[PDB]
Parts: structure tokens; sequence; C-alpha cells
């Protein structure tokens, strides 16, 4: 091999080994191999990387180089031809609420983040990439094709910087290049608490022995808290409304404010921790602050794993669920819990589930005000519509009463994301998420569609006729091959998402396999999985089975009408009940007695 002991982790940590609590970084989960699943380590490779020069140069970089004999097509062209559509009508998912899309994003943020590069405390190429579209070093621009309207209006490209990678931060030369996962691989609410000790400690309220998370001191939502403001300037959230001067929120994860509905769920989660910590202080007046924090935290981790595995996964994977995720049989220390590189692209099926608008509803679940429904592109990095325009309740009702967008082979990704995305570093609402997904697959050394079809034990299309049969669509198959010139070159993201959906699910066979095996691994390779004997007591697990997202809303908002099954499509008011009908989480089992 090339080094088995390489890298730039968090330095000096040692395992307690008989401690009830997860570490913040994820170290010490696996006794035998402590760094497994820890944050700031390389994403795992389930298959060897594919680079133009075998090591680090992505396909698409050199113009004369081919992949299997052909030029790879430009990400934006694939975007323009396959991914865009104009008419938003009829695209809604008739049996999935907007919360279905939004939870996907929460789970994702808990599992994987692959940061971009700097080594530019002040850079000037950071401007050579934007201003001039010059490829080079970590600038890998998305060039516009001939006849792209953004040419007329935007320039020659969209800037794009390669993903950070292990060992160093420098150009290098050891093993093939591996990207970093800056968060913990375990579903452990790292998105609320942080994945590094410094951020984790900054998010806490250490001014009092109550094990609380710090809340914003400038704004309140009917007596309920908001996260802290991230008071580092310049702020993306301030930039979108020079006048409101409302900054981004501070959470355990830096993307928290990417969009308003994401900021919203982060807020409920923060609020739930504090609720939990208060409740455990009435029950155990003798507990110190550290114990309150850790105990509340452990519960919150179990809520996220439960909602995810009991309510969310079954409706993404449908009939494939049991094929890839059998009933839990206990912790297996031989299982690799790392998130794989390919999963961070497979989990992006979610991009096709985002609708063009977001609504605010009032207490009768009717349009809230004259500007109730808003285009998604104005909600990127937008915290001012929250703080200054209703708080989170009207947003929360929207999440329950509105639908997600349905993946559709003819209508993939809304123009709100495909033409009008806002990137926190630049200043235009003019980027293309789809094109970015394609560029990123290449950046990350992904194998092609057929390599993954094979990995998953599925047939590999060698012909147009074969691709037609697999996609079950003549027209999609043909545009795809007019661009790629062989199924082997199709980027995993577009190939995976082009497959028709398995029965009672929302992803096709390939994605169901990639998703499925990954989820099986993080549950079975987790020493702190909630069902593993010894983590919780039996009585404690009997209480946890009764959690729901609907209850989380009742305890942390002023929404008083919710559905019993929040992920499916719900109509008001037939499918909405009063909060009193929804099970509460009983904490008596956490009552500790002295003698
Ligand atoms: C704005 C964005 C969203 C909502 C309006 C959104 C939504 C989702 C859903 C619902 C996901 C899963 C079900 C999901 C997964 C992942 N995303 Fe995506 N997303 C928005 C915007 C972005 C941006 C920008 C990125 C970074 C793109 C890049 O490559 O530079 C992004 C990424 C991801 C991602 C990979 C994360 C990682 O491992 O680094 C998902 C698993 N999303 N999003
Ligand atoms: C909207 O989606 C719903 C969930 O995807 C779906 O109903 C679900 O159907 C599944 C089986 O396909 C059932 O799962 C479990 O529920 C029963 C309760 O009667 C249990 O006893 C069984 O163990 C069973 O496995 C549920 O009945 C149901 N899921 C939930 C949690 O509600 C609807 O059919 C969809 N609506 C439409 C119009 O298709
Ligand atoms: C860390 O936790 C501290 C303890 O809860 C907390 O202090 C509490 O702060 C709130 C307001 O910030 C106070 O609530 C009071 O608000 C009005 C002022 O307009 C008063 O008139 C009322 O008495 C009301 O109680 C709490 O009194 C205060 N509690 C204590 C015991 O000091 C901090 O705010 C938390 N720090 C962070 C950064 O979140
Ligand atoms: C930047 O954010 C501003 C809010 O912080 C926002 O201005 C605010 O929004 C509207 C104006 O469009 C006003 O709402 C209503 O207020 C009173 C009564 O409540 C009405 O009489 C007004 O007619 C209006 O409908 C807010 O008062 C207003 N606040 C201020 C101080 O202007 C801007 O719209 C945001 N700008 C952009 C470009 O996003
Ligand atoms: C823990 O999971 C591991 C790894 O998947 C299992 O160990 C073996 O895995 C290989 C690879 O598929 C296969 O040979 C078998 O599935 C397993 N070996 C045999 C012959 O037992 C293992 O089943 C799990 N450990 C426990 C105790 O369940
Ligand atoms: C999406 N992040
Ligand atoms: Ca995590």
């Amino acid at each position: 091999s090339w080094e088995v002991g390489c890298g730039a982790p968090v330095p000096l940590v040692t395992c307690d080994e008989q401690s009830p609590y997860r570490t913040i970084t994820g170290d010490c989960n696996n006794r035998r191999s402590p760094a497994l699943g820890a944050a700031n380590r390389a994403l795992a490779r389930w298959l060897p990387a594919e680079y133009e020069d075998g090591l680090a140069v992505p396909f698409g970089w050199t113009q004369r180089k081919t992949r299997n004999g052909f030029r790879v097509p430009l990400a934006r062209e694939v975007s323009n031809k396959i991914v865009g559509y104009l008419d938003e009508e009829g695209v809604l998912d008739q049996n999935r609420s907007l919360l279905f899309m939004q939870w996907g994003q929460i789970v994702d943020h808990d599992l994987d983040f692959a940061p971009e590069t700097e080594l530019g405390s002040s850079e000037h190429s950071k401007v050579q990439c934007e201003e001039y579209c010059v490829q080079g070093d970590e600038c890998f621009p998305i060039m516009f094709p001939k006849n792209d309207p953004k040419l007329k209006t935007q320039g020659k490209c969209m800037p794009f910087f390669r993903a950070g990678f292990v060992c160093p931060t420098p150009p290098y030369q050891s093993l093939a290049r591996d990207q970093i996962n800056a968060v913990t691989s375990f579903l452990d609410a790292s998105l609320v608490y942080g994945s590094e000790p410094s951020l984790a400690s900054r998010l806490r309220n250490l001014s009092s022995p109550l094990g609380l998370m710090a809340v914003n001191q400038e704004a309140w939502d009917h007596g309920l808290a908001y996260p802290p403001f991230n008071n580092v300037k310049p702020s993306p959230c301030e930039f979108i409304n020079t006048t409101a001067h409302v900054p981004c929120f501070q959470a355990g994860d830096s993307r928290a404010s990417e969009q308003i509905l994401l900021a919203t769920v982060h807020t409920l989660l923060l609020r739930e921790h504090n609720r939990l910590a208060r409740e455990l202080k009435r029950l155990n007046p003798h507990w110190d602050g550290e114990m309150l924090y850790q105990e509340a935290r452990k519960i919150l981790g179990a809520f996220i794993q439960i909602i995810t595995f009991r309510d969310y996964l079954p409706i993404v994977l449908g009939s494939e669920m049991q094929k890839w995720i059998p009933p839990y049989q206990g912790y297996n220390n031989s299982v690799d819990p790392r998130i794989s590189n390919v999963f961070t692209f497979a989990f992006r099926f979610g991009h096709m589930e985002v609708p063009s608008t977001v609504s605010r509803l009032d207490e009768n679940y009717q349009p809230w005000g004259p500007e109730a429904e808003l285009p998604l592109h104005t909600l990127f990095f937008n915290t001012w519509r929250i703080i200054k325009d209703g708080g989170i309740d009207p947003l929360v009702r929207g999440l329950l009463a509105k639908n997600s967008k349905l993946m559709n082979q003819n209508k993939m990704v809304t123009s709100e994301l495909r033409n009008k995305l806002f990137q926190p570093t630049h200043k235009v609402h003019g980027f293309d998420l789809a094109a970015i997904n394609l560029q990123r697959c290449r950046d990350h050394g992904m194998p092609g569609y057929n390599s993954w079809r094979g990995f998953c034990g599925l047939s590999q299309p060698k012909t147009l006729k074969g691709l037609q049969a697999v996609l079950k669509n003549k027209v999609l198959a043909k545009k795809l091959l007019d661009l790629y010139k062989t199924p082997d070159n199709i980027d995993i993201w577009i190939g995976g998402n082009a497959e028709p959906m398995v029965e009672r699910g929302r992803v096709g066979p390939l994605l169901a396999c990639l998703l499925g095996r990954q989820f099986q691994q993080i549950r079975d390779g987790d020493r702190f999985w909630w069902e593993n004997p010894g983590v919780f007591t039996e009585k404690q697990r009997d209480s946890l089975q009764k959690v729901s997202f609907s209850r989380l809303i009742c305890d942390n908002t002023h929404i008083t009408k919710v559905p019993l099954h929040a992920f499916q499509a719900n109509n008001y008011p037939h499918d909405f009940v009063d909060c009193s009908a929804v099970d509460k989480l009983d904490l008596s089992p956490w009552a500790s007695r002295e003698n």
C-alpha cells in the first residue's frame, strides 16, 4: 500500500473506555480501532478512485484526455439538457410531506460534510477563479456551453473549488487523493452539538450548571429560543438583506442556514435539548451540568436515529428496505461504520425532491399574510424572514401541510436550484447545484455508473437499447448517450437518480443499494446504537419507542394541530389532531436515586 497511518485529525484525544457517553469527535466508538467513524478523517472508498492521471486529476480537466475513449461532457450541458424543466405543475409528491425532503437534509448533515479548500487567508486566485475562469490548482471551473443564457448575463463560468482532502492541505503525492469527512459518521446529532471540541464548547451555556445550549440573546420567538447569532463578518445572511442586518445562526454544523426550513429544524432540535435538560433537572436536582448536557444529548441522538430508521428510511427504500437493512441483531465490531465517498453523492437524490416555493401558514393552516408563498431562491441564507417575519411556527405548519417535489425523469431539479442557487462566498443567485453535483463526482474520483451497477450486483448497460430497458425511458436514455457516449461514463449522481423508483420507495435499485448498505453499516457498527443492550435501560427504551416528529413540534412550538404521521401527505384538517392525542416522551425512567 501507500501509508496505513496517514493524516491531520484532531490531535490529542484518549478513550475513557468505560464512559457512558459518545465523544464529540466520534473517536473511541470502536474500541479496537478508535479513529473509525471519527470526524476529520477520509471518506471511505468502497471502490478504487478514478482519476484522469490515476491519482488526483479529475476527469474533465485535460481537454485531450478521454474516459474510455470519449470526452466527458460539461456538467452544465448535462444540466441544461437532462436536468432542467420549466413547468412546476404536477410535480408534487402526492404522498410525501415537505418534511420528507427536509429530514433527508438533516440526516445528511449529521453524516457527511466535505469542505472546500482555502490555504487562502487572503487569496487572489480566489478571484482568478471567479473573475477569469482560469483552471488551475484547486480552481476547477464549471464552463458554460454554447448557447447557455448565462453566457449573456453571467460570464464564462461558475467558479468551483475542489474538495479538501487528507493527510495535508498541500498539492502532494502519496496514495490516490481521498476527500475528508469533517463530521462524525455516526447518526449522533453532531449537527446540533458540533464535531470538534472547540465548536462544541462554544455552543454550550457554561455560565450556569444547567447543561443548556446557548441561545440567542437578541431575539425571541414568543418566549422560545433561537440559536446564537454567528457574529463573524462578513455574513452571507446579512448580505442578502443589507438592511435587515440579520446574521446566520450558529449551530453544530456550518451549513445550518443554507435555507430557511433547514434553519427551522435546527431550531426545534436546539429547543428540544434545552427542554430535555430542564426536565432532567426537575427529576434529578442533584445532577451537575456535565451530566445534564450528556444525558440530554444522548436522548437527542436516540430521537434522531429512531425517527430516521423507523419513519424515514422505510419510505425512501420501500420494498428494498428489508433486503438491505434486516432487523437489528446487535453491535458488530467488525463492521466499518465510515461513510463512503460514493454515499455523499447517492444521498443527494434529495436535490430532486425540493419544490420551487415555501409557504407560511397561520393557525387555521391558511396563507399567512400577503406574501405567504415565496420562491425558494430568496430563502437561501435567509434568517431575516424568520426573526423578522413570524418566527418558526408558520414555517413549521408549511412543512406539515405542503408536499415535497416528486422525482420525475422529465422534471429533475427545479430552476430555483439549477439556475438561481446562492453560494455563501459569491454574490449572485446564479449558480447551478446539479452542475455542481456533476463536477463534484469528478472532483471526488467517482467510478462510473456501470461500475456501481456491478458493485450492487445489477446489470450493466452496454447499449442504448440496454439503457432504455433499465431506465424504462427511450428519450432519457438517448440524450444521456448523446452526451456520454457510453453508459460507463455516466456520472454516478445523474445515473443513479435516472432510474425509476422501486415499489413504495423514492429511489431506484442502484441508489437503494448504495443507501441501504451504508445505513446498515452505521447502525451495526455503532457501539452507541440506542437498541444495543447497555446504552439505555430497558425501561428507557420503552419510553423512546414512543417519540415522533409530531411530538417534537408540540413540545417546542405553539402549533397545536399536527398529523400523527408527519412524513406522508396530510390534509388539513381531516388528518390533523390536537397535540394531546400524540404520545409524549416519558422521562421517569431517567429518575436516578441516590442510596
Ligand atoms: C439548498 C439545498 C437544499 C434544499 C433546498 C438541499 C437539500 C438536500 C436534501 C433534501 C438532501 C438529502 C435528502 C441533500 C443531501 C446532500 N446535499 Fe444538498 N441541498 C442544498 C444545497 C446543497 C449544496 C450547496 C451542497 C454542496 C454542493 C457541493 O458539492 O459543493 C449540498 C450537498 C449535499 C450533500 C453532500 C454533503 C457532503 O458530504 O459534503 C448531501 C448528502 N447541498 N441536500
Ligand atoms: C402514504 O404512505 C404511507 C406510508 O408509506 C402508506 O401507509 C403505510 O403502509 C404500510 C405498508 O405498506 C404500513 O406499515 C405498517 O402499518 C401497519 C398498521 O396497520 C402495521 O400493523 C404493519 O406492521 C405495517 O408494516 C402502514 O399501513 C402505513 N404506514 C404508516 C406508518 O402510516 C399509505 O398507503 C400511503 N398512502 C397512499 C394513498 O398510498
Ligand atoms: C445561560 O443560562 C442562563 C440561566 O438560564 C441564562 O440566564 C437567563 O437569561 C434569561 C434572559 O436572557 C432570564 O430571563 C429573564 O428575562 C427578563 C429580562 O428581560 C427578566 O425580567 C425575567 O426575570 C426573566 O427571568 C433569566 O432570568 C436568566 N436566568 C438566570 C438564572 O440568570 C442565560 O441567558 C444563558 N446564556 C446563554 C448565552 O444562553
Ligand atoms: C429587508 O428586510 C426588511 C425587514 O427587516 C424588509 O422590510 C420590512 O418588510 C416590509 C416592507 O416590505 C414591512 O412590513 C410591513 O410593515 C408595516 C406594518 O407591519 C406596513 O405598514 C408596511 O407597509 C409593510 O407591509 C416591514 O415593516 C419592513 N421593515 C422595514 C424597517 O422596512 C425588506 O423588505 C427586506 N428587503 C429585501 C430586499 O429583502
Ligand atoms: C460482523 O459482520 C462481519 C463482516 O461483514 C461478518 O463477518 C464475515 O463477513 C464476511 C464478508 O461477508 C463473510 O465471510 C461472512 O458474512 C462473515 N464470516 C463468517 C463466515 O462468519 C460477521 O457475520 C459479523 N459478526 C457477527 C458476530 O455477527
Ligand atoms: C444539502 N446540503
Ligand atoms: Ca454524525
